[PDB]
RNA sequence: CGUUGACCCAGGAAACUGGGCGGAAGUAAGGUCCAUUGCACUCCGGGCCUGAAGCAACGCG
């Protein structure tokens, strides 16, 4: 939401983009900010235009957040929040 | 779809078994047109057009 999460929630994503290449482009732009646990993207009716990237450390998520906030990606301005709830791996990876 | 195999994973002392992995399907995916600004982590909106593939080989449609 607005409380620092390992995982950022991105939206206003250009839905015209194919799935894997939407990752590929996302994973590159963001891996700069730190180790990246995974990137989830569905093009379903209600999951499209949105991506979850999960970082190892919280600080990576935080830095990725404000730095990239509101920038144009594929001709559309990203909106970034902290994700409302922790991504699954965070537990599973224990 | 069948047979004989490769490789990964789970179980098993093992033999092997299951999945990954085939005619799958007008599915995935692609173009367009509509509709959606959507908080998820076991697919998964609709129309038209186009349209695949198991990892290898052979056999069969
Ligand atoms: N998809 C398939 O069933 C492939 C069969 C084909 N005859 C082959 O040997 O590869
Ligand atoms: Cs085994
Ligand atoms: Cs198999
Ligand atoms: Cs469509
Ligand atoms: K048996
Ligand atoms: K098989
Ligand atoms: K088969
Ligand atoms: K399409
Ligand atoms: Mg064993
Ligand atoms: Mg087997
Ligand atoms: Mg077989
Ligand atoms: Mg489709
Ligand atoms: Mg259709
Ligand atoms: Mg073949």
């Amino acid at each position: 939401e607005t409380r620092p999460n390992h995982t950022i929630y991105i939206n206003n994503l250009n839905e015209k983009i194919k799935k894997d290449e939407l990752k590929k482009s996302l994973h590159a732009i963001f891996s700069r900010f730190g180790q990246i646990l995974d990137i989830l993207v569905s093009r379903s009716l209600k999951m499209r235009g949105q991506a979850f990237v999960i970082f190892k450390e919280v600080s990576s998520a935080t830095n990725a957040l404000r730095s990239m906030q509101g920038f144009p990606f594929y001709d559309k301005p990203m909106r970034i929040q902290y994700a409302k709830t922790d991504s699954d791996i965070i537990a599973k990876m224990k």
